[PDB]
């Protein structure tokens, strides 16, 4: 179930978030914890291409080896709040599963600055969803969450101590593939 209307950041700077670069997930929290694994690697690139907001996603489960990339076109609901389609692709952008009606995620940027962000997303696949997921992002894959993003976590009535870190997984990313997916 999707249960939260996530509040976008006051003064959100869209151009700085959607600048073409990679954001690494450093910490995450699902409100239905059994919906996601306890060990995981994820990253995204976010930018504008051909006049549209785009994200490219990467997921990797280091226990099962499941690996997948996605390309998304984001439509604007309001500043910092988006509805994204998705197509599953290989690292080279070859579509494995096309954009499909009712395959979408919502995406809200709750906080962002030059180095860090806090987002909310709820994923829909037909009549099922994967629950409310929060993620702390950083421009540096290893970086400890700083005071400002932690203040944003608390101001959303969340406890940072409940987030799961991706650090122990020593994740590695294909940054060229991921960023280049923005034009796919
Ligand atoms: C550590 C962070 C994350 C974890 C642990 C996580 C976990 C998952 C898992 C377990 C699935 C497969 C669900 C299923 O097959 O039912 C999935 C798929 C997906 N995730 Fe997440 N995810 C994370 C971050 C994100 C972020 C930030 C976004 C969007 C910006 C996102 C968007 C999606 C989409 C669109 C799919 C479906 C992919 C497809 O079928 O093509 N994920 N992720
Ligand atoms: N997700």
């Amino acid at each position: 179930a999707c249960t939260k209307n996530a509040i976008a950041q006051t003064g959100f700077n869209k151009d700085k978030y959607f600048n073409g670069d990679v954001w690494y997930v450093t910490d995450y929290l699902n409100l239905q914890p059994d919906n996601v694994p306890k060990r995981y690697c994820a990253a995204l690139a976010a930018g504008t291409a051909s006049g549209k907001l785009k994200e490219a996603l990467y997921h990797y489960d280091p226990k099962t080896q499941d690996t997948f990339y996605d390309v998304s076109e984001l439509q604007v609901e309001s500043l910092g709040k988006y509805t994204a389609n998705f197509k599953k692709v290989d690292k080279n952008g070859n579509v494995k599963v096309a954009v499909t009606a009712g395959n979408y995620y919502t995406f809200t940027v709750m906080y962002a600055d030059d180095s860090s962000a806090l987002i909310h997303t709820c994923l829909h696949k037909g009549n099922k969803d994967l629950g409310d997921l929060y993620a702390v992002l950083n421009r540096n894959k290893d970086a400890a969450a700083g005071d400002k993003v932690k203040s944003a976590v608390s101001a959303a009535t969340l406890e940072f101590s409940k987030f799961i870190s991706t650090k122990e997984n020593n994740c590695a990313y294909d940054n060229d593939s991921l960023k280049s997916l923005l034009t796919k």
